[PDB]
C-alpha cells in the first residue's frame, strides 16, 4: 500500500510560494528502521530562474498539487524483489518543494528585493519532518537505524543535513540508534565550462547560498571561511563529515553535463569533454571510503526499479549498500575499472 | 540435479583402504564461480583409532560405500532460499575417506607392520581433485573465482591447503581466477581439558602428523621447526596465510569440548567450563580479519539448510560471507562475534 500524505505541526514552515509543507509515510508494524528519502530537482538562485521554474516546474515550488498517495520505487519499495534488504522498512518520502539544496532558512522573503517573494525553508523543513517521525516511532525503540538518503539536489541536502540531523537525534535527544546517509547524484564539480555559461558556476552558487539563507555544515566552513558556499560541493564538504556516507554517482552524470554547458552531444569535441568530465568526476571521488560510480550516462538511481541491475565487478548496488550497512553497524571503493562511456554491460537506458 | 559422482583419472589416489578417491559435481551451465566442499568427521591417528574407525566409521575410510549421488544443503545448495548467492555456481563435493584432516601424503603403508596397510593422501586427492576440474572449467574463462570451503575436519584441509592450491591455479596454470577459502567449525584450541584424557591431544596431533605424512605450509613449520605440528591448530597457521580465509566458529563448539573431555554438561562446574572455553575461542580469534562466531553450542554450519537463519547483530551468515567476498575481490574485514559471553545468548541459535 502507499506512502500516504502527512502535515507539518508547525505550519510555518512552508514551500515556496508559501504552501504548506509535508510529508508521505509508509508506516511497518514493526521495524525499528526507518529510509528517509529526499526528492531532487535542480533549484533556483535569483529572480529570473525562480520566474523560469514557477512557468516550466510550477510543481517544484508549490505543495498545491501534492497528490493525497505516491508510489516511489528503488530503495521505497515494499517488494523484496525490487528491494531486497529495505523493503520492510519504514518509508518515508519528502518532496522537495523550496529549490534550495535543502539548505534554505530564510523564513521570510528576501528584504534586498521586495519583489522576490520566495521562501527558502529545505533546511527547516527536514529538521521539521524529522522531529514528527519521532512522536511516530523514529528511534523509539533503542536498537533502530535511520537512513537518510536523497537524489539530485536531495544528495547534496543529505550531506549538508546529516551531521546536524545524527547531532538532533543522538545527542540532542539522547535516542539509541545509528544514522547514515546516501547520496545519489550529488556529487558536483566546478570546473571549466565546455564553452562559457551565462553565469559562472560559482557565482550562481553564492547568489542562491545569500538568497536561500544556505545553512552549511559548521566543520567544512570553518575551512572555508571567505568562501563558506564551498561547502556545497560534496568533495569540499566530504573531508569534516562524520557521519557515514555512502555516495553514488554515475561517472558521466547528465547533471554535470548540463552544469558544464555541453550541450547534447553530436561531435567529437563534445565526446572528448565528456570522457574527460567522466575522469575528473573519477579522481573527485579519491577519498570517499564507500562509494559506487559506474561508468555510465544517467542522472538518479535511488527511486528506479532498475536500482538492482547496475553492477560493478558483478556486485550490484543493493548488495553494495548493504555491505556499507553491515560494516558501518558501529566500506567498499567499487568504480569502474573501464574508463570510457557505456563500458559497464550492464548501463541501464 | 544431484551433484553426480565422478572418478579421478590417477588411480593411485586412494582412500585409506586403498579404494579410488573422487568427488562430486553439479556444472552450471554459465557460471565461472566454482564452490568446493571438503566433508570433515574428525580423523585417526594411531593403530588403535583407526581399527576402530574401520569398525565404527567404516564410510570414512573408503568409497566402496559412496553412492552414486549426494544432496547437499546450504553453501552447496541449488535453490535461491537456501542458498542466496551462490546457488548458480558450480558445485562440488569431495567426500572425506582419508582420516587426516586433508593434510596425508602417505602414498604406501608403512612396510613395518602388515596388518596397518592405511594410504593416508588427503593432501593429494585435494590436489588432484582441483587439478580434474581444470578440463571441466576451473579457471578456463578469465574473472572466475574458486571458493574452497571445509567443515570441520574439512576446515582444517582448507587452511592447510589454500595458499598450495591458489599458489598452483594462479602461478603454475596461470589461470586469471581469485581464490578464496572459508573454514567451519575448524579452529581448534590445545588447552587443559576439563580431567585428563587418556590421550593428551599434543601427542595424538603429533602422531597423526608422523602417520600420515602430514603436509605442512612451510611459511608456518619455520616458526616452528622443531615441532611442525603445531601447524594443525588454525590460531598458529593464520598469521602467515596469504589468502583470504573467512573464519565461521561456534564459541562453544561441540568438537573442542569432545577433545577438552567436559562431558555431556549436567553441572555448573562443566557449564563453567564451557562458558570458559567461548571465552579462549573468543580470545583466539582476535587477529582474524574475517570471522562469524555466533555464541551457540554447534559444530558445522555451511551443509546445513538453517545456514541462513544465524545472525550475528541481524547479520546472517550468507550476508557476511558475501560482503567478505565483495571486500577481497581483489585478493586481499567484517569481525562478527558476539555481543554477549554466555551459551544461547544469541536469539537464532539453531
Ligand atoms: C515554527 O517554524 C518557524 C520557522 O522555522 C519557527 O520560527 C518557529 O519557532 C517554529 N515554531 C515552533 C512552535 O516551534
Ligand atoms: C599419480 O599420483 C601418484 C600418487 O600421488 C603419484 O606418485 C604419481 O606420480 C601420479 N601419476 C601421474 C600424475 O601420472
Amino acid at each position: 500500500r502507499s506512502l500516504k500524505r502527512a502535515n507539518l505541526a508547525n505550519t510555518s514552515i512552508t514551500c515556496n510560494d508559501g504552501s504548506h509543507a509535508g510529508f508521505y509515510l509508509r508506516k511497518h508494524p514493526s521495524s525499528k528502521k526507518w529510509i528517509v528519502l529526499l526528492e531532487g530537482g535542480w533549484h533556483c538562485f535569483d529572480v529570473r530562474s525562480c520566474r523560469s521554474r514557477w512557468m516550466r516546474l510550477r510543481h517544484l515550488m508549490t505543495s498545491s498539487q501534492w497528490p493525497e498517495t505516491r508510489d516511489v520505487g528503488g530503495i521505497l519499495s515494499p517488494h523484496p524483489e525490487e528491494n531486497p534488504y529495505w523493503h520492510n522498512a519504514n518509508h518515508v518520502l519528502i518532496p522537495y518543494c523550496s529549490s534550495d539544496s535543502w539548505s534554505g532558512t530564510r523564513t521570510e522573503p528576501d528584504t534586498s528585493d521586495r519583489e522576490n517573494s520566495w521562501r527558502f525553508m529545505g533546511a527547516l523543513i527536514l529538521r521539521q519532518v524529522i522531529a514528527e517521525l519521532i512522536p511516530v516511532g523514529l528511534g523509539r525503540v533503542p536498537g533502530g537505524e535511520l537512513m537518510l538518503v536523497g537524489s539530485s539536489a536531495g544528495g547534496m541536502g543529505v550531506m549538508l543535513n546529516l551531521d546536524r540531523i545524527r547531532d538532533f537525534l543522538v545527542n540532542e535527544k539522547k535516542l539509541q540508534i545509528t544514522v547514515r546517509g546516501v547520496s545519489d547524484s550529488g556529487w558536483f564539480l566546478d570546473r571549466e565550462p565546455y564553452t562559457p555559461a551565462a553565469v559562472a558556476s560559482n557565482e550562481a552558487v553564492r547568489q542562491g547560498w545569500k538568497l536561500w539563507q544556505g545553512l552549511l555544515p559548521e566543520e567544512c566552513t570553518k575551512s572555508y571561511p571567505t568562501e563558506p558556499w564551498r561547502c556545497y560541493y560534496g568533495y569540499r564538504l566530504y573531508p569534516t563529515l562524520k557521519t557515514p556516507l555512502f555516495v553514488f554517482q554515475w561517472l558521466f552524470d547528465e547533471a554535470q553535463m548540463r552544469v558544464d554547458n555541453v550541450g547534447a552531444p553530436v561531435t567529437p569535441q563534445q565526446w572528448n569533454y565528456i570522457h574527460e568530465m567522466g575522469g575528473a568526476l573519477r579522481s573527485s571521488l579519491d577519498n570517499v571510503s564507500a562509494v559506487f560510480a559506474p561508468s555510465c550516462i544517467g542522472h538518479g538511481v535511488l527511486f528506479k526499479r532498475d536500482w538492482v541491475n547496475i553492477k560493478i565487478d558483478d556486485i550490484s548496488l543493493p548488495s553494495a549498500l548493504r555491505c556499507w550497512e553491515h560494516s558501518t553497524r558501529s566500506g567498499l571503493r567499487l568504480l569502474e575499472r573501464c574508463s570510457w562511456p557505456q563500458c559497464n554491460h550492464s548501463c541501464p537506458t
